[PDB]
């Protein structure tokens, strides 16, 4: 079923996140949401509970009707608690879409916060749609899989994301890097994807996910 032809599914409770809830452009998200990430065990990068399930949660939101150009945060890192009732979108960012926000804005990613460009140290290297994908290997609780199945992961998760332009599994340096057609895909997938396992219901090591280390997803140099 279209995304358009059914309501936004809430993803969480509330009561499930942590106080002091923040907007997602607001002043302390990032104080938040790093309380939210030192709060789990242990010392490499948390493995996130939550996670965006794009054909199950995609729907309408008030903001479909009500003029919003900009994707929801917490949609992305499947954390919403509105659902339907979210003001901000819960689909897929569409070639429709990103086109009225190219209208809207330069300076804006598809969350409607400063892009990364704008303020980040340029380390040297025009529209960066490319995403580097490092620690799959941890992201796998260690798993042996082969490249084969690997690639087909990384694939998996990140097309539900966005028109993909080109996907490389790279074993020699348990990483991947991850095209995008379009720059708000990668924008949207970039935070959809930090911190997520790449563990499947049907392994043997679905139960002991939280006990890897989640995936570390940044922009490609
Ligand atoms: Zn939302």
């Amino acid at each position: 079923t279209s995304w358009r032809d059914k309501s936004a599914k809430v993803q969480v409770k509330e009561s499930e996140l942590p106080s002091s809830i923040p907007a997602q452009t607001g002043l302390t998200f990032n104080i938040w949401y790093n309380k939210w990430s030192q709060g789990f065990a242990g010392n490499t990068r948390f493995v996130s509970p939550f996670a965006l399930q794009p054909q199950l949660h995609s729907g309408k939101t008030r903001g479909d009707n009500d003029g919003q150009l900009f994707f929801c945060l917490f949609f992305a890192k499947g954390m919403c608690c509105l659902g339907p009732k979210c003001e901000y979108l819960h689909h897929i960012p569409d070639e429709e879409d990103i086109g009225k926000l190219a209208l809207r804005t330069e300076v804006l990613d598809c969350f409607g916060r400063e892009k990364f460009a704008d303020y980040r140290e340029d380390m040297g290297g025009k529209k960066n749609k490319t995403l580097y994908v490092g620690g799959i290997d941890g992201a796998l609780n260690s798993k042996h899989l082969k490249p084969a199945q690997i690639e087909s992961r990384i694939r998996f998760v990140f097309s539900r994301l966005g028109d993909i332009d080109r996907i490389r599994y790279v074993e020699s340096k348990n990483c991947g890097f991850v095209k995008f057609k379009y720059q708000a895909n990668a924008e949207f997938a970039k935070e959809a994807m930090s911190n997520q396992t790449l563990l499947l219901p049907s392994d043997k090591e679905w139960d002991d996910r939280r006990e890897g280390t989640g995936l570390l997803v940044k922009w490609a140099n």
